[PDB]
DNA sequence: AGCCGAGC
DNA sequence: AGCCGAGC
């Protein structure tokens, strides 16, 4: 048939292909599940092809788009599909080389996407088909105990094994399911009118809005649903359209807004956050392979996606060219990205290495993960919720992406503004506003109007001839800049002649320079209408979604980055309260312990006790009887939720000596002086502290940066 | 001109052709860091063009080779070099694109084999132009400190850093290379016939056993000058081919086989070996993929060369399928070969695991690290010169590799049969003749005449028409066999008729069955010739070159498997000796230290001796007053080249309670029976005891094999 | 028409 | 002519 990818049918394209069945799989593993999963007997009705992965959506798409889309015409040849054509007749059926299409995804909500799109694909080139069943699925187990297929359907249930897409189950557990098909085939049916509305309300750009009414919806009533304490409503014999866009495919679309749209808090998405908690908890004092630490973050983290978006993600993390990080977490060790071709040029994961900023741990103190909740996959600790930065790192980095019925875009804000900002709040005065700012960028950002900005380049007039373009504006990409503006410009096209007469580039790696060389007339007219606007300098900056989840999980639009910058505020100044209540329970149990480590260890040196030759019984009851408390630092510490006195009772020999009481005494007054120290100190002033470490090493590295 | 990886001169084919100077280089790093050294300026006289790696050898090759060598007629081209042809008349030079050829390679020795390689190619075809120095080489540091070029130059002067390879200096370095062309450009000068002599020497196959004489005096020469003291003679202006080929050229070829030929103590090669300490020091739990322990074991065993060779080394280690390993080292947890295929059906090391077989340990004993010598790279201890396992694994895994002038191969050994041969010897007897053996091998294995053997596999007569084929000799691969032998037969050749009608394959990844359909008449004719002859069922088997560096490091040729045995056994058995000799001088430092730790706190229980408020060094003094002894394990740990009380006051005060003073008594009595014991135990005894677990293991862990 | 990025 | 493997 020529497509190589295919395993056709036998009977498919004889007199009996009606009754012979495509598979659409989602991978290539699934297409080997699939093929050995029909075996021998198998082969003959059943044809398998593989989808590369998110396939066109065909409802709003351009025509050479879609005539231009291989994946659409291989199926397209494939099942003997022809465009435009409806299918009653039985003349029109003896055209089609198949006469269903069972598409077979994982159980994760990814699939359920490609199922949708399928589904929109057959719904809106030939509804003949879909209202009589041309379209089925099969189901595969996502967990087993024997056998469960939706996470809330095992949950609300309760060897057990997680099955993470299709390419975990293998041999005969391929051939397992091809044996009962009763169980794991579902047909799609066709009710009416709810099924039309219901596709159309996913896949079509006319229902964003309604989109955004859907998922409100429905984040609403799982919240109240979560509240009440009811249980969750799960799918897995037939299932209408309607039911499947309702209950299963807006599973993916909130999974999707979740992992696309970034906290408030700490500026972060769930595969991020998942990195960075990795970083912290690795503690690499040496650079690592970003493909090894990938595989690194996978492990610990519980990342369950692929690992080719989890290596992006961290260099999309490292990134400190203009126009992308104004403070980046990960160093940049080896080649991550040149500002000429705008991150693009990134080297392969396998040949670049990095490790934590040391800003890292500054903006993210180590005391405060004991303030955060951290979250669990199959009973591994994984990573919190949120970090709690000392600054809103939302803002910082221009938190962005793309969900379902939302997006958020920010830009990036100055970290010292924002510092201060934070510091005119902790003396009780109102924020200064604040204009986006880019690290390095030598341009202007000026405001227009309300969320909207103008983000301009520099141009300078050496002389008559001549013009210097010294800057471009923000995003806008060196090389891109050349092949676009300036190329056009000089070698002119078909409605406009050539403006330039030459240029030339002296570029460096992090910078910009264009020398453009005009006529003299040519030139006056070019800044009689002014520089910028002839050369393409300024781009017009609008951020009227500002979309994020706040603190308790919950999606909000945010009209001013003044809302962003005071919601913030309140959690993290909270939070540091927190950590002061947090701080002088433990620096008060470690106190009480070094109190009845001296008191023990004075008594025995004076004489007051003797523990030789006490049983082990005998001596615990002795020590509770003399009233020595039990390890102060693990009861609290369980307290957050027989008697050990181990830590007195573990102490060296050498703890006896003239010295060692002598620095146990010091340590003992040392510890005391801190908790009366820290005690005194106001929740601001511990944040005051942070800030103030935060921009000496902020200052430092900076200034190495540009000395290098 | 049609060769995408060549950065042509620019004056090249010009006029001035003669002055241009071709760059030859070692991989595409080195290409990179040529082309940035000369920069604008030198892109006019200068051509650059990569080499994939070794070249072909032209001097004995076969002419279809050298007219489908890829590499050879692109240099043709480049040069525009005509075969055959003499150049002397200025005629004939007009012909040529470059006057030069500067092969610039690393600095270590497989550098100096493309050289020399190089320089066989062009004496061979053309031995006009190298009389005349039409050959250049450009030398690199190898090491800096302020530039030394050979590591025997550097040492014999003695911030440092290592150059590995040209891709290692980057940026200005090849910059600062160029610059000054006088110290880094030496020209090859032609003396005489000694030149063609050792040119002829090295590349030539008619002079294998000149190349013998050769390095035996080489190998002889050093160790001597090594014994006398005297300093190693490096190079690095003019060299002539004679004496790059003595005093460089065969520095590579001692190197190669050094690496490529085994040593019969534990049957390894630095690679291997190298390989096997670094899973020993990880110690890992669960399995690892063979990428990541490839880099690991770079990292930590100093492994110098590309990373594929070490992840087929290790491939190599894990295979356990028929005719390979019969004892595995490594784990082959994923798919690492198939009998089918013969090994070259491995997934890609990024896709599969290993980890150490629990026999592997077993086999190398975790004490005997303590006998060994591990050496060290730049301050780095890495691995020992040898392992010593309790039985010759040189004869068990069959070792093999091919050097300079020599090469090794052996068959493999049942390794039951060794550990009888070795108790055999252990009780005074003499060893049995050992016939080798492939691990689950159903057919036969004879002995022909001195180190001949007939390996054999199995075909059966069914019927008249019908015969079957259970087994394949040693080596020989299911699919090659299929190809190769049964192909001809059904489908016939031109010259050889169809001897057989058809055939099946019932074959399991592990075995081989074959039921092949003849003719009645044809098939009587058949075993009247014999089935095995027919069906290509035999195949000799001799080793005449069993060659292993003896536990001196010197190269010996072994005659028979007998030698090998002795030798070893002599070794190994002696070793035994030392480990009781270490043992009971370890456990004898145990005993000591928990008899002085008892007598401590036996008097500090019964009351002999307060410690409490004494001084440090009031105590200190008092401790070896009262005749305590001074940690005995790390005195005798520092004696195989203040006093040191601490493991008697770093005891916890738990040390004084009934129970742990009561535990200790026990464990102080336990330790001297523990010396005791050992100490009546002959060395061949703990010999008994290793080869009696580890074959309780191998019947476990085999058993289980077939089981699965 | 195309970028932005976490996903298939 | 080609395998075996530690190398480029
Ligand atoms: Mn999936
Ligand atoms: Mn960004
Ligand atoms: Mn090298
Ligand atoms: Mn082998």
């Amino acid at each position: 048939k020529g497509i190589p990818k295919l395993d056709d049918a036998n009977d498919a394209g004889g007199k009996h292909s009606l009754e012979c069945t495509l598979i659409l799989t989602e991978g290539d593993s699934a297409k080997s599940l699939a093929v050995s999963g029909l075996g021998v007997i198998g082969r003959d009705r059943y044809g398998v092809f593989p989808l590369r992965g998110k396939i066109l959506n065909v409802r709003e798409a351009s025509h050479k788009q879609i005539m231009e889309n291989a994946e659409i015409n291989n199926i397209i040849k494939i099942v003997g599909l022809q465009y435009k054509k409806s299918y009653d007749d039985a003349e029109s059926l003896k055209t089609l080389r198949y006469g269903k299409i069972m598409i077979m995804t994982d159980q994760d909500q990814d699939g359920s996407h490609i199922k949708g799109l399928l589904i929109n694909f057959i719904h809106h080139n030939w509804p003949s088909l879909l209202k009589h069943g041309f379209l089925e699925e099969f189901i595969t187990p996502i967990v087993k105990a024997l056998s469960f297929y939706s996470i809330p359907e095992f949950d609300e249930w309760k060897k057990i094994k997680y099955y993470k897409g299709l390419g975990t189950s293998t041999a005969k557990e391929a051939k397992e399911y091809f044996a009962d098909m009763e169980r794991h085939r579902i047909l799609f049916r066709y009710a009416g009118p709810e099924d039309d509305a219901a596709i159309t309300l996913a896949f079509s750009k006319k229902k964003i809005d309604d989109r955004k009414e859907w998922l409100t919806n429905f984040m609403e009533d799982r919240r109240q649903r979560r509240l009440h304490g009811l249980p969750e409503q799960f799918l897995y014999k037939h299932l209408t359209y309607n039911d499947f866009i309702n209950k299963e495919l807006i599973l993916f679309s909130n999974s999707d807004n979740e992992r696309s749209i970034p906290s408030l808090v700490d500026g972060f998405k769930p595969g991020q956050r998942k990195v960075l908690f990795t970083c912290f908890k690795r503690n690499d004092k040496r650079e690592v392979k970003v493909a090894q630490l990938a595989g690194s973050v996978a492990e610990m983290s519980a990342y369950h996606h692929g690992e080719q978006a989890l290596m992006m993600t961290i260099v999309n993390l490292a990134q400190n060219f203009v126009g992308s990080n104004n403070i980046n977490l990960l160093q940049p060790i080896g080649q991550f990205g040149t500002r000429l071709h705008g991150g693009k040029d990134a080297a392969s994961p396998r040949y670049i290495f990095t490790m934590l900023s040391t800003l890292a741990r500054l903006l993210f103190p180590a005391v405060d993960d004991n303030l955060l909740k951290f979250l669990y996959d199959d009973n591994q600790r994984v990573e919190p919720e949120w970090y709690i930065p000392i600054i809103p790192m939302v803002l910082i980095n221009g938190a962005e992406g793309i969900g379902t019925g939302w997006a958020c875009k920010l830009p990036n804000y100055d970290a010292r503004e924002i510092v201060n900002n934070v510091r005119r709040m902790l003396d009780g005065l109102d924020p200064h506003p604040m204009l986006p700012n880019y690290k390095n960028f030598k341009g202007t950002i000026q405001e227009l109007g309300q969320n909207q900005y103008a983000v301009s380049g520099e141009i300078f007039v050496v002389d008559r001839n001549t013009v210097e373009i010294t800057e471009l504006p923000v995003r806008t990409w060196t090389q891109v800049y050349k092949e676009q503006v300036l190329e056009p410009m000089l070698n002119g096209t078909d409605k406009t002649p050539a403006l330039i007469s030459d240029y030339k580039e002296y570029h460096t790696d992090t910078t910009v320079k264009f020398v453009v060389k005009m006529t003299e007339e040519k030139l006056a007219q070019a800044e009689a209408a002014g520089l910028h606007k002839v050369f393409k300098l300024q781009t017009t900056l609008t951020c009227n979604s500002m979309v994020l989840f706040d603190h308790m999980g919950c999606l909000k639009k945010y009209e001013t980055v003044q809302d962003i910058l005071k919601e913030f505020f309140d959690l993290r100044l909270s939070y540091y309260g927190l950590r002061k209540e947090w701080l002088v329970g433990m620096l008060g149990a470690e106190s009480t312990k070094l109190n009845n480590q001296a008191r023990f260890i004075l008594e025995k040196i004076q004489g007051k006790i003797t523990i030789e030759n006490r049983s082990k019984k005998d001596l615990i009851q002795m020590l509770v009887q003399r009233g020595y408390e039990s390890d102060p630092v693990k009861a609290w510490k369980e307290a957050q939720e027989g008697p050990d006195f181990n830590y007195i009772l573990n102490m060296s020999l050498w703890s006896l000596t003239k010295e060692k009481v002598e620095e146990l005494i010091k340590q003992r007054d040392a510890k005391g002086r801190e908790v009366n120290d820290l005690k005194r100190k106001s929740p601001s002033d511990l944040w005051k502290e942070d800030l103030a470490a935060f921009v000496e090493e902020l200052d430092k590295v900076e200034s190495q940066e540009r000395e290098d």
